[PDB]
Parts: C-alpha cells; sequence; structure tokens
C-alpha cells in the first residue's frame, strides 16, 4: 500500500529489456525510468520505432524516436518511477535494445 514505490516506483532494466509490446515500453535518463508507453500514444501512434531500444537513454533519445524539441518537457511529465541504481549500470550497454 504504502510502499516506496507509492511515491516513486522501483524499476528494473532488466523488465524494460523485454519490450516486445507497446504498454512494455519505458526509458531512463540515468537513474529514474518515465512512462513511453504513453508518450508513443501522443504524437508517433508507432511504439515499434521507440519500443525496439524501450529502456536504452532517455536524455536525448527521447527526441530521437519520439517528437521535436518537445519531447524533451513531455516525457518529463511521464516519470513513472525510479530505475534501480545496479541494473541501470548492469545492462548500462544494452544488446537487445541500444
Amino acid at each position: 500500500a504504502e510502499q516506496s514505490d507509492k511515491d516513486v516506483k522501483y524499476y528494473t532494466l532488466e523488465e524494460i529489456q523485454k519490450h516486445k509490446d507497446s504498454k512494455s515500453t519505458w526509458v531512463i535518463l540515468h537513474h529514474k525510468v518515465y512512462d513511453l508507453t504513453k508518450f508513443l500514444e501522443e504524437w508517433p501512434g508507432g511504439e515499434e520505432v521507440l519500443r525496439e531500444q524501450a529502456g536504452g537513454d532517455a536524455t536525448e533519445n527521447f527526441e530521437d524516436v519520439g517528437f521535436s524539441t518537445d519531447a524533451r518537457e513531455l516525457s518529463k511529465k511521464y516519470i513513472i518511477g525510479e530505475l534501480h541504481p545496479d541494473d541501470r549500470s548492469k545492462i548500462a550497454k544494452p544488446s537487445e535494445t541500444l
């Protein structure tokens, strides 16, 4: 009920690496995870381009596959939680993501 996830949700990068669906789509800037599954429904309407690399990056990457310069603030408002400090560094060089 009132765990840490009630405030800020604890994600693994490993979870996001299993990206073969539109709802299984998130991006990480460093140590926080963003809800990219809502973000794909906004402008591009095609998960495939950003879902293939869900969990790769957010910092500059949300603008690559997502929107124009809009993609900066539009992803930041979709903050879903934090990515685990060990997982972001574990799969820091992701094979089936980039």
